[PDB]
């Protein structure tokens, strides 16, 4: 069903869980993915999943910035299954994520890219329809589009976070009354921003967490601010790496048994990611262009 | 991509949920529903809910047993919108669901429909890719190819339930660790006796309410003793009717806001229902046959 990279490391992985991916040659929907993560290949395993997961036909293109200041992921990785803005310009999407990023604690127009970004954010809104934004991506979108700021937090938010519906849309059917999700990070948008953006509208949020998902009246635009696309232990290996560079920080929250870090976590929002991205391939993409 | 019989109440009813039915004229999936509820268009709405929730095209056929005892549904109803085995004995189904009944309390053979039933079943090993059979079905079924008894439990169980995944299957992908469905019956089937069936795997359990969900390897033949598919009020109301008819009995169990029946229940199954179903006609009948 869903197409990717002939080499990607993906394939194999999802091999492992069913999840058949592709490598060959109604039509299949063309999904674009700007990955700004600095992990690359496991948000890749992780969005994949989740795109997978349907009887709809995925194409997918993995798309990049032309500035490059290397992070984690090595940059043969980069160089042999990324394509930049310029290869794309000409094509048409019918859906496109954005990642996130570690880049919450700049201003938005110093971070390197920004003006890249800005193109192809604008770009977007003609050539793909619909456009869903995570986490701090969620914040770049927010503040381009509508002019919603951000700000920082008294501490970081990590965990798993219960949410509530506070708007219907086609992308919570099949939800219970509340739902978990994972957010990690440093920065937020404010219901009392966004309330002031009649074109904005609020589907989701926590009352730890605050504001969850937002979007466009035509849903051609989703901004979620939390990563409910996270695997079990991604929350687990971000502290066992923090704490193994002797940083003193809060275990993640509602995430441990008892708040016990060599107690493996239960996996609570796997439910919410999967009708999540499901329902909008199914009813904000293909019954609609 | 749902389509159904013109005049069904479902139809309207649906339409208030943004899922839109239709009655007009890669081919639809023909799934066959033999009703045999005593309130049978409630159960007609539960089950379009689910069937619907998808981006592939369905066509539901209506059938019902040639016995027909009066219980709630009027005669007229049944008149207009359902047919018999009779009528669809040559055609081919890629799915096919028989619904639970309140009949669990009489032998199997001892029920006035049973030998139609039996002709019914065996016809759908042969004319049916996958068969789902729910509730007292389950038990039919379960019966009548594997020899498995059911036996009465000291009391009803009612309420909603916590379960586990005992074995992988596509049908539980997207599944949190724990989830939950409602149960309403007064006799089950045992790990016990399935145990001693290779061609039966225990998919899905609870150490409350007990086996949930048992397939065939091949999943062409799906057994769910609860009732995924019910509504928020569904347990509700039952409880306020049998209590109208002045008898005493349990509160459901883990439905009511501390077991208070005024105070409304929370929806905690929609998820699990929801991802169910859509895997069944996903994985476990469109790419398959």
């Amino acid at each position: 069903p869903i197409n990717v990279p002939s080499g990607l490391p993906a394939v194999k992985v999802l091999a492992k869980e069913g999840i058949f991916v592709m490598t060959e040659k109604i039509r299949p929907l063309e999904i674009l993915i700007l990955n700004l993560m600095p992990d690359k290949i496991k948000t890749e395993i992780q969005l994949l999943r989740l795109l997978g997961n349907t009887p709809l036909q995925v194409n997918v293109t993995l798309l990049y910035t032309e500035t490059h200041k290397p992070k984690h992921t090595p940059i043969e990785h980069i160089l042999k299954f990324y394509t930049t803005f310029s290869a794309v310009k000409d094509r048409k999407f019918d859906g496109f994520i954005i990642t996130g990023a570690p880049v919450e604690l700049l201003p938005f127009e110093e971070v390197d890219y920004w003006e890249e970004l800005t193109e192809i954010m604008e770009w977007s809104r003609h050539n793909v329809y619909s456009t869903m934004f995570i986490c701090w991506a969620a914040q770049a979108g927010l503040y381009y589009f509508y002019g919603i700021p951000k700000y920082e937090l008294p501490q970081k938010l990590s965990g798993v976070y219960k949410h509530r519906v506070a708007k219907d849309s086609v992308l919570f059917r099949g939800h219970d009354d509340f739902f978990w999700a994972p957010h990690s990070r440093y920065t937020e948008v404010k219901k009392e921003d966004i309330d002031k953006v009649p074109e904005l509208e609020i589907l989701a949020e926590s009352d730890e967490a605050g504001v969850y998902v937002v979007a466009n009246k035509s849903e051609r635009q989703i901004f979620v601010t939390g990563h409910p696309e996270y695997d079990r232990y991604t929350l687990r290996d971000e502290y066992y790496r923090d704490i193994g560079r002797n940083l003193k920080v809060p275990i993640p929250a509602n995430y441990f048994p008892n708040d016990d870090p060599t107690k493996t976590p239960i996996l609570t929002w796997w439910s919410h990611a999967h009708l999540f991205f499901s329902n909008w391939l199914n009813y904000c993409i293909y019954q609609k262009t």
